[PDB]
């Protein structure tokens, strides 16, 4: 909402139009080590952050940090790589404008990614979690993208969330998990957003697994909302790039400055599968 003006999106939605002869139709924000992604497009074309009218530039990680519009399995995509935080002092309105200048793109769909930690024991480092649901934390206390007034031009004042993570895809996606051929079934859960730079104490993180979170991160429930505001089919999955330690016999530590999992292949398996999703997204075409 906030900060931008409808015609803030509108500029930068027909600047990127009469820029690129690319129309998409999937919106993907790969998080952290899922930026490769950015290779299985084709007629790939990419904008640097800085140089789109009103977008949020990078402040550090800008190597890291592209609009790249492609192709992905037959699909019309447009991918960011490098998405914006809260903990890098983005108001959400900044974090999310992406997403709303995705739909005036025409984009009907969006697939977030990112990397989080296991809160549920169940998860192995590695194991990709298809996002069945959010514990919106920093909502819970105003942090919520859509504060201030209400554009019914891109939604309603009180958007509804319980349906976020659209079914259809879900069911989808465990499919072709199992059409894949994976063995270790696609992991499913809910996904708990929590800003702050910092990593979660155990007395935190035996919180959050009270709460009923699968896995922590600090990212995608901002563009989730806004995205399922303007009434875009929206799916993702998290790659669990770590366990957080519930007893305190910690230890072992998993910093960005680390991120192993997506510090290795763990993330290509979740390229390919997202890519492969390309495949089962509607087209607007329907077609039968
Ligand atoms: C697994 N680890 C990774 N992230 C997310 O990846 C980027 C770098 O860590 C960061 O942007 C961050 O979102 C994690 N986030 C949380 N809340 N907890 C843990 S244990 C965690």
């Amino acid at each position: 909402e906030n900060g931008y003006t409808y015609e803030d999106y509108k500029n930068t939605a027909e600047w990127l139009l009469s820029h690129t002869k690319h129309r998409p139709q999937v919106a993907i924000i790969c998080g952290s080590g899922l930026g490769g992604l950015t290779d299985k497009l084709t007629q790939a074309q990419i904008f640097d952050y800085s140089e789109i009218p009103n977008f949020p530039r990078s402040t550090v990680p800008g190597h890291a940090g592209r609009l790249v519009f492609g192709f992905l399995n037959g699909r019309a995509c447009v991918m960011m790589q490098g998405r914006f935080h809260m903990y890098e002092g983005y108001p959400l309105w900044k974090v999310t404008f992406p997403v709303r200048v995705f739909h005036l793109l025409g984009v009907d769909t969006l697939v977030v990614t990112n990397a989080a930690g296991g809160l549920n024991p169940k998860f192995e480092v590695g194991d990709i979690m298809l996002i069945r649901d959010h514990i919106n934390l920093p909502g819970f206390s105003g942090q919520n993208p859509l504060r201030g007034p209400n554009d019914e031009r891109f939604g309603d004042r009180f958007p509804a969330m319980s349906d976020a993570y659209d079914r259809t895809m879900r069911q989808r996606a465990l499919s072709t998990w199992k059409q894949m051929g994976e063995q270790r079934e696609l992991q499913e859960g809910t996904y708990v957003m929590v800003a702050g730079p910092s990593f979660e104490t155990v007395a935190e993180c035996r919180v959050l697994q009270k709460l009923g979170a699968d896995a922590v991160g600090m990212s995608t429930v901002p563009e989730v909302i806004v995205a399922r505001h303007c009434g875009l089919r929206v799916f993702g999955f998290s790659l669990i790039t770590n366990k957080v330690i519930m007893d305190y016999e910690s230890l072992e530590k998993a910093n960005h400055e680390e991120v192993l999992a997506a510090g290795k292949q763990a993330a290509q398996k979740l390229e390919q599968f997202v890519s492969i999703l390309m495949a089962s997204i509607p087209l607007p075409d329907k077609a039968s």
